[PDB]
C-alpha cells in the first residue's frame, strides 16, 4: 500500500532501499558504515517503518558518498511510499530525551523540500565516531537530514535544544527525526 | 453538540460566525481582508473545524477593525461552544514548519483567558502584505491571538522560534494555533 | 495489571504510595506539606494515575526530608508499576501554559536515571510559598524532579521557557511532567 | 531539442511555462504581478532563453503564492530541458554592476539542489516595491531563488556584495542568475 | 605538444606523473592516500587534463610526504608543459558552488611563485577526513596549493568564501583551482 | 570600424588618443607620467585594445591635471569607439592575481556612468611612486577609474580584495579595468 523500493547506481555508490511506512520496525542495515547503520536501524525503527537499506561505496575515500548517497535513495522512498499523502496527519512532532541531550524534530509532508538544522554544538563539526571499522564524522549529521528532505520533498526542522555527548547528540536526533515521521504519515482520522 | 452561531455588530463593523468544533474543515471566510480571509481559512481548516465567517466593516480606515470585531466574535463563538469543558484533551501544542519559519502554539481551554506571543522578529512590528485589495500588516498578528483568548477565555502561547518570511511567520502562527485547539478539543478517552 | 504499592520508612518519615498508571485521575495525597499535596495531586490527575499517598515526617526540620522521601518512594511505585516496559509508547512529552508562565517536560522510560531542569528564574531558588501549615520551598522543585528520575529509572527533563508567578512555574512544572508520563505509559498500537 | 513546457494549476494559481535554453531572449512573462514580471524578462533576455511565462493567482491576498507557484514552475521547465546535462559548461558564474550595486551569482548544475543567498541588505527583507498593480515585497527575493534552485535540482548562489537602492539590488540579482545560467548550460566544447 | 612526464624520487616517496594540458578529462590517480586521489582525480578532470599520477611513500608516518612530494612533481609537470607560455589567456578564475560551499580560484601564469590560501574556517586546521585507508588532514590544503604554485611558477590565489562541510570545503577548492587552471591555459584568440 | 581619435586642448593639458577596440595590444603611451605610462599601456595591452596615447601637462605643479585629462579623453574615446553597442557581451569581469594581490573588476557598457572603487588599502591615499622622473601619487587611481567611467558613459566597479605593495595593487586595478573591458566589448555570438 505505502511502499517502495529505490535502487541508485552512482559512480561513487549502490544503494538498495526498500520501506514501508506501515510497518511494525523491522528494520535491517548495512552501509560499511556501522554508526551510520546504527542511526539509520534507530530512524527506521522508532519510525514504526520495515526498513532495508543495503548500500557499498568508496569508503577508502570516508563514509560521505555512501552516507549522503543512501540518504538521498531513503528520500526519494520516502517520497515514493507517501505518493498522494491523501488523508494523513502531515504535520509531526517528537522531542527525544537521551541522558543529558534533548533534540526535538518537526516535519511538514509539504510537497516542498527545505531543511532547518540548529542548536547542534559546533565541536559536532569536527568530532570524529570512531570504532573498528569506518568512522563516522559528526559534520556529516546536518547533511543527512538536508538530503533527506531534499529527496523526500518534506519540511524537517531538527533542533538541539542542549547535550554534550555527541553519540547522544546525533542518536537523539535521528530518533526525533523518526518519531516526527511516525505521527506524520499516521493515517488522519478526519 | 458542540456548535455557536455568533453576531456582532458595531458601529465599526458586522461578523456572522457559525462554528462547529467536529467539523471536517469546511470553511468559508470573507472579511473583505483577503490576507486575514486565507489565514482563518487556515485555521478554521487545520482545525478541523466547520467554519464560516462572514465580517464587513470601516476598511477605508484600515483592516484593524475588522480583524480585530471578527476575531473579538471568534473566540465569543469558541467559548459558547465549548461549553462544560467536560471530557476534552484540554491541553493542545504543535509545531508548524514553514520552509525556513518554525511557529509553536500551545492552548490550556483553562477558562482563564491569557495570551503570550513571543519570538516574532521586530520587523513584523511594521511590515506591510499587500495585494490588489485591502491590505494586512502583521503587527495585528499578536491583536489577532489577544482578542481570541480573551473572547474564548483560554490560555494561548504562540512562539516564532525563528523565520523570515512575514508571510510564513504569519500563516505558521495561525497553523499553530490551529492544530493546538484540533488536539485540545478532541474527546479525552479517560 | 501496572499497580505498585510501597512503604518507605526512614528515621525521617513513612511513606505509603498506592499507584495504578491504568487509572482515571482518582488521587489522595497527605504529606503534611499543602502546596506539596496539591503538586503531587495534579500530577497524578493530569497523568490519569489512580494514586494514593500517605507520608509522615519531620516538618519540624522543614519540609525537604518528607517531600524527597516522598519523590523517591513515588519513583519506585512509578518504575515498579511499569514492570518490563512493554509495547508502551516508551517517550511521551507536554506543553502547559498557565496563565504568563509555560513549562515543557520530555520523557524517556529508557530504563537509565537522568533529569536536566533548566529554565527556572532564579528568584525560585530562594523563594518561598507558605499558608497557615508547613511551607514549601520552590528550590525543592529540582530535587523533586531529579528523586523521580533516580527511583522510577527514567529520563526526566523539565523547562520553564518563561513565566513570573512561582506557584504558576512549580505547578506547570508537575503538570507537564504528568501530561508528558501519561503519554509514554498509554499502550503503543505497533 | 532544450526546451520543456511546463503547466502547474493549484488551489492559489495557474502557471504555463515555456523554455528553450538555446534562445535568442524573445520573452514575454505576463504574472500579474509587474515587476515580477520585469525581474523574471530580465533573466529570460540575459540568460538568452527564449521564454514565456503566463501566470494568474490569488493576488488579492498578494504576489506571494504567484512568485512562487511561477518560480516553482520556472525551475521544473529549467530541470527537464537540461535533461541529461550531457557535454554543458555546467558551472557558470557573473557578476552585475548596477550603478552603485554589485550582485554575483555562481550555478552548479549539479543535480542537488541548494541556495545561498547573503549580503542583501536587511532593509530589503521589509521594502516594497509599489506602482498602479500588485506590488513587489523584496523578502521574497531569497524565496524564488530557493524555489528556483529546490525544482531545478541545481546547486544556485546569489549575492549582493553591496547596493542600496532595492530595485538595482533586486534586478541585479535576477540579471546575475541569468547570466550565470547562460555561461553554465553552453555546449562545453572539450 | 603541451606534454611533461616528471619523475621525483626521494627517501621519502617515488612520484610518476603524465600531464597532458589539452585533455579531455582522461585522469587516472593512486597515491596510496585515497581522498588526496579524489581531489587529484577532481583537478585534472574540471582542468579538462588528461593526468596519470602514481606515487608510493611514507604513508606508515602519515600522507604529508606522499601529498606534498605528489604536489611539487604536478607543479613542475604544469611548467614544463606549459613552456614558453606564447599566446595563452595567462589569468583563469572559477568559483564553484558545492551545496552550502562555495571556493574561489584565480591564477596569473606569471612564471612568478606566489600562493594566498584565505577564507578557509579555523576547524579545517585540525579536522580529519578517514575512511578504511590512509587518513587525509585538511590542515594539508594550504600546503598543496602552496607546493603546486612554488613548483608551477605562477600565481595562485584560492579562497572559501564560506562553508561547513570539510570534504566540501576542500573539493570546492581543487575544483575552483582546477577550472581556473582550465580558462588560464586555454589558447587566447588574439 | 570600433576606433576613435580624440584630441583634448585644455590650459592645463594637450591630449591626443587613438584607439581601436578590435586591436591586438599594439600600444604607445606618453603623457610625462612615468608609472602612468606604465599603467595605461598595461590597460592597452592586457585590454587587446591598439592604444596610442600622447599626452603633455603642467607636470611641474605635479602629474594630477595630465592623469585626469588622459582618463577624461580615454573615456570620451572609449564611448566614442562603442558607438550603438549592437551584439557585445556588454557585461565583463576579471580578477588580476599579482604577487601577494588580488584585484577584481566589473564592468556594465550600460551608457549610464558609475564607479565603485573599494578595498583599496588606507595608505594608498597618501603613498608615492616615485622615480627618475614626474612621480605618482596612488591617491589618483580612484579619480582614474571615476573619470574613465565618467566620459565612456559605462559602470565600472573596482574591487581590491586584498594586497600590501602599492605598485602591485595599482597595476593589478589598472590590469583587471583592462581583462574585464576586453570580455565586455568582445561581440556577443548570440
Ligand atoms: N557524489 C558526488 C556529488 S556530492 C559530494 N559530496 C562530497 N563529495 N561529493
Ligand atoms: N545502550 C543503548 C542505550 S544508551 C546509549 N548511549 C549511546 N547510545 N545508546
Ligand atoms: N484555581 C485554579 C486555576 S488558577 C491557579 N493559580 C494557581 N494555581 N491555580
Ligand atoms: N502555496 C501554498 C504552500 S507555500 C506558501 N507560502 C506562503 N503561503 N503558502
Ligand atoms: N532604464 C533601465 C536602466 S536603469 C534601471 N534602474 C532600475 N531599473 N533599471
Ligand atoms: N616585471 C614585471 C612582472 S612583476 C611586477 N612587479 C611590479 N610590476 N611588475
Ligand atoms: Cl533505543
Ligand atoms: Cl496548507
Ligand atoms: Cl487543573
Ligand atoms: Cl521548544
Ligand atoms: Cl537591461
Ligand atoms: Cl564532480
Ligand atoms: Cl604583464
Ligand atoms: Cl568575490
Ligand atoms: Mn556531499
Ligand atoms: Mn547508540
Ligand atoms: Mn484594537
Ligand atoms: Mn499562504
Ligand atoms: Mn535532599
Ligand atoms: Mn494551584
Ligand atoms: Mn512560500
Ligand atoms: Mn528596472
Ligand atoms: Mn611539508
Ligand atoms: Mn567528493
Ligand atoms: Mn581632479
Ligand atoms: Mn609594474
Amino acid at each position: 500500500s505505502r511502499r517502495a523500493r529505490i535502487e541508485r547506481r552512482t559512480r561513487e555508490s549502490d544503494i538498495v532501499i526498500e520501506l514501508d511506512l506501515d510497518g511494525t520496525g523491522q528494520v535491517a542495515v548495512d552501509t560499511g558504515v556501522p554508526f551510520y547503520d546504527h542511526m539509520l536501524t534507530a530512524l527506521g525503527s522508532h519510525a514504526s517503518f520495515d526498513l532495508t537499506v543495503r548500500a557499498t561505496g568508496d569508503v577508502e575515500i570516508e563514509a560521505h558518498h555512501t552516507i549522503e548517497d543512501t540518504a538521498i535513495a531513503l528520500g526519494t522512498a520516502l517520497g515514493q511510499a507517501l505518493g498522494d499523502k491523501r488523508g494523513i496527519r502531515r504535520f509531526g512532532d517528537a522531542f527525544i530525551p537521551m541522558d543529558e541531550t534533548l533534540a526535538h524534530a518537526a516535519v511538514d509532508l509539504s510537497g516542498r523540500p527545505y531543511c532547518v538544522h540548529t542548536g547542534e554544538p559546533d565541536h559536532l563539526q569536527h568530532t570524529t565516531i570512531a570504532g573498528s571499522s569506518v568512522p563516522y564524522h559528526t559534520v556529516i549529521n546536518r547533511h543527512v537530514f538536508e538530503s533527506l528532505a531534499a529527496n523526500a520533498r518534506i519540511a524537517l526542522h531538527v533542533r538541539v535544544l542542549y547535550g554534550r555527548d555527541p553519540h547522544h547528540i546525533t542518536e537523539a536526533q535521528y530518533k526525533a527525526v523518526a518519531r516526527a515521521l511516525r505521527q506524520a504519515v499516521e493515517p488522519d482520522p478526519r
